[PDB]
């Protein structure tokens, strides 16, 4: 057996054990070497926590080997646990597309991941203190990942004592109040836990790269109270700001949502929900990651629009909403859920979500085509410049494909946009219209039946012409009986109809010859840079520019707005034939109906004209 | 004007000359040099006979320049004559299509040509002897073309002696008997003729090629009775078969049918058969040229079938001819013309000739794809070992893109077959079909004509509901006139023709839901080799391969039967179609049939259910 360290360092050593046969992956940790007896009865203690309270997200304390207990270079016991394959966060916050702070709701499962571990200990008496994303594995599982924990050298019951008085690697980490400070509660892990999804958002946690045991300890405890930015941009600018920053797209609510929890579960003893005073954590981020928000895009222009809804709102209430956002009434609010079909007013808000996706929305015109890109700090701090850095532009550099794959990433949103926009016009064509079209073609038949009425009425007409001797002596309602007959003649409509559905049906077919028909590459092209500088060697601190990766960024956008342009130019003609068809439908709506008129009820009370007999028939009787 | 020479050689020198102005273009003949008395006086014959007897497929002698009658210092004449563009037989057989042998109908031009050629001269008293290629010019004429012959400087008036003894020329045709030996008839035309055609459908001038006129008496004198090849397979065995090339590639019948007057018109003095005629020639190959012959494609597989008919066969006995050689009864035999249409019964054989251009035939069932296909010696001979053949791979490689340029030609002959296949179904489709479905439309009529009932019968049933009128006088004629409402309530298939046209325009898209329909590359890629081969200097045209082009051959059919199985997949998927109609088609034939009659004629008549009042009116009349 023996291969590698789950999360090795702490107080020993952890190494991962193949128990030969069986194919079982454990992992025991050996002490590094006996020390005084102070920290072997120390020791004693972090192996008999772990074999107590358990849950996922923290590794689960495994029983020493059946015999590969001897084999022990410390007379002392021996630590068992599971293995966790796979992890190591870094590895993951490493990623050359991780960059630049990651930018996806993949933070939520590290949030309610550690969150839930945390709160475990907490409430078993338990402080990890040392929270560094160098102990958290992400073992796999059923859909996502399992967010667990390795290692607890460095420990503090809250019942005897520590563990890991030495600190084995970077610190850049831990409550300063827990640097060799005085006591030190269970806020310290709210610090880390806090800094570490700080990291796992933009990036990075504050004031970061100089040093740590340097003028560290003075100048992120000097001023910025609440805050949590604290770098520097363009030169040695040393600057401290209060909310996430700008290279990382997590969504518009959650952002400056939990901006105020990352910065409230980021400091000492009052961090600790406002709310109520006490604590963070516990509920603080819990009514944050369960909440139900949805997604609206303003097709009009300004993209993107979350809505926290509730477990019920109503519909008609977000319609109201939004209108009160981005104007448009609630009228003129077409709502398309990236395939055309529109949303459903009995079903209540919650339901453009169900466990990526949003609901493209669209309004009433005939279109404008902008795509307004706020710019953040550092890159568009350097346009002037050019001036080319040393090497901070790792990370500059970085976020500009980051930049331009936001264009790319944007640019696919407008465009899932009218792709869902004339989605909806084939629906409300094709069926409620073309469908409805076809069948006024009995139009035809109805006008054709009519001409049966000049074979059963006009042939018996002559029937009452040749009867004649006595009983026509009166000619009295005999006048207008041939006189109606040059009238009804003179009124069909039948053809008129006809001209229309054979130029329409051009349209009808016009429409569907559609649903057919570079920066993509471009975003491609500039990560190769990343890919190259992010892995060349480490000597190069130094030369520094970035002329090349500026030309780049600058292409994006000279074919973004390039895109943008044409997107909009087959969206604004996709509307002029929604609205060519809409009032269209009408047009068709009250010809046809103009017939159950003209022709129906006028032709059908004209049973008088065959009714002048039933009279006729009597008083010419009535004579002797 | 001095140019070319039409015929050049023979006994002295024809010219092509242009009288400056005019445009005519006229052929000069002048003496080589002024040779002994008896060579002058033989001129002066030769002269004297173009002047005489003369018609088409041999060129006119022409009347001396009005003018210039110089340009030659001799005491003889100058022979003049008509000016035939473009022929040189050579040029033609020479041809890189042309190649492995004339394998088209275009052989009949020439044999028909040549025959009614030398059959004049022949009855008129002449041996042109000399019948070799280069004097036989196509002109241009009509539709086809005319094949003349020039220069005769080598015949022989049968009365005022030969004309120029003298060898020249490759020497290969001129019959045997004629090389120097003794006295010779003038079966030694049909000798040249034979060899001539044995060259123009072979395409290898059989009875011993490029052999020395030498160690040529001795190896082809050499048995062969009644044979005609002689050759050298593979290596240097050299064979003497009795069965033209398999790869003449001209007709089915006439192959095996001329191919033994090609042996027969081959020989010398008795060999020439007038077993049904005077002599080979005249009456021979007059019968098989005017021989009426069609042909059948058995669609089933083996394609290709040609079946010679008389001036008036009846169609009844073909059909049972083809039943006789690919099964196949005569009731599942549908024969189409390379456009859908099916033919005439009532009409005899001709019926398909209507002067590529055969009959496309098919049978009954539901598709799966196999197919016959040879290959001929030599190549397939050449297949168990495809390496250094030194030099007659100059005709191997050549019948070979000539056996691609077979699969790509019959490809589209299947290919024809399926384009005149489908073509045939969207005939008895939107025509008696799609016209009769859309007729049937008046059923909506007729049924909702049967809804006035229910106002004239149906309102005018509350009459005797509540009757206090007078429309009753003897109820004689009225005991019907309310059961007659029952009748034509139950009688108007509103129903009937809508369930049809429902589940039938299902076919109607079913059909249209079609429409999907390398080798042409491969051909022409070949040719590639020939046209570098053919004309690869003089000095490297030996060398000895031919595993490339093997390897494309393979690749032709490797492509063919890809082809092939897409094909008859389109084609089986329409004859699902046509089976899909052609039974469900009287059941909606009969049934929008009944409508015409249970409808039309019978409410139609209904004129008495209005004009039982046109006696009311004068029966209550005649008692005043």
């Amino acid at each position: 057996e023996m291969k590698e360290r789950l999360g090795t360092g702490g107080f020993g050593n952890v190494i991962r054990w193949h128990n030969q046969e069986t194919g079982e992956q454990i992992a025991i940790k050996q002490c590094r070497q006996e020390l005084s007896p102070r920290n072997r009865e120390r020791w004693c203690l972090e192996i008999q926590i772990m074999r107590r309270l358990t849950h996922p997200n923290v590794v689960a304390a495994r029983d020493v080997p059946e015999g590969m207990q001897n084999l022990a270079p410390n007379d002392l016991p021996l630590l068992a646990m599971e293995y966790c394959q796979g992890g190591d966060l870094r590895k993951y916050l490493n990623q050359f597309e991780n960059c630049c702070g990651l930018r996806e709701g993949a933070i939520l499962t590290l949030l309610s991941d550690i969150a839930s571990a945390l709160r475990y200990l907490h409430e078993n008496r338990i402080i990890h203190r040392d929270l560094k994303p160098e102990n958290i594995v992400l073992q796999q599982g059923e859909q996502r990942l399992i967010h667990k924990i390795i290692d607890l050298g460095y420990a503090k019951e809250l019942d005897q004592g520590e563990l890991c008085t030495e600190f084995v690697g970077t610190l850049q980490y831990l409550a300063p109040e827990l640097l060799e400070q005085q006591k030190y509660t269970v806020t310290v892990d709210y610090w880390s836990f806090g800094t570490l999804a700080f990291e796992c958002i933009t990036g990075f946690r504050p004031f970061l790269p100089n040093w740590q045991p340097v003028q560290w300890h003075s100048k992120v405890r000097q001023k910025s109270e609440v805050d949590i930015v604290v770098s520097e941009d363009l030169n040695g600018t040393v600057k401290f700001s209060s909310s996430l920053p700008y290279p990382n797209n997590l969504n518009s609510v959650l952002a400056e949502r939990l901006e105020k929890w990352l910065q409230l579960m980021l400091m000492w003893h009052p961090r600790t929900d406002p709310t109520y005073g006490p604590n963070g954590c516990f509920k603080a981020l819990d009514d944050i990651l369960n909440l139900k928000l949805v997604h609206i895009l303003n097709m009009v222009t300004g993209t993107i629009h979350t809505y926290p809804v509730t477990e019920d709102e109503s519909l008609q209430s977000l319609k109201a909403r939004i209108q009160q956002d981005t104007g448009i009434p609630e009228e003129d609010q077409e709502l398309l859920q990236e395939a055309g079909l529109a949303l459903i007013p009995d079903k209540p808000a919650t339901q453009c979500i169900s466990d990526d996706m949003d609901l493209v929305f669209l309004f009433d015109n005939s279109k404008i085509s902008p795509r307004p890109q706020p710019e953040s700090v550092s890159c568009i701090l350097q346009e002037p410049k050019r001036n080319l850095a040393f090497f901070q532009l790792r990370k500059v550099w970085g976020q500009v494909w980051h930049s331009i794959q936001t264009l790319k990433e944007d640019c696919n949103r407008l465009q899932q946009g009218q792709r869902a926009a004339m989605m909806n016009l084939l629906r409300n064509n094709s069926c409620l219209s073309k469908m409805k079209n076809s069948m006024a073609s009995m139009s035809q038949q109805l006008k054709a039946k009519l001409d049966f009425f000049k074979t059963s009425i006009q042939i018996d007409l002559e029937k009452y012409s040749e009867q004649t001797e006595f009983g026509i002596t009166s000619d009295k309602l005999l006048l207008a009986w041939r006189e109606m007959e040059q009238a009804v003649e003179l009124c069909g409509r039948e053809n008129e109809v006809k001209l229309l559905v054979e130029r329409m049906m051009a349209l009808q077919t016009d429409i569907v010859d559609l649903q057919r028909s570079t920066l993509d590459d471009l975003e491609e092209q500039a990560r190769e840079l990343y890919r190259r500088l992010r892995e060349k060697p480490r000597d190069q601190r130094t030369e520094g520019d970035s002329q090349e990766m500026v030309r780049l960024l600058l292409q994006a956008i000279q074919s973004f707005e390039k895109k943008v342009r044409v997107i909009y130019t087959q969206l604004s003609k996709t509307v002029v034939c929604k609205q060519k068809a809409l009032e269209l439908l009408p047009k068709v709506e009250e010809v046809v109906s103009l017939m159950n008129e003209d022709e129906k009820t006028v032709v059908r009370l004209q049973e008088k004209r065959q009714k002048e007999l039933w009279n006729l028939l009597k008083i010419a009787c009535s004579k002797v």
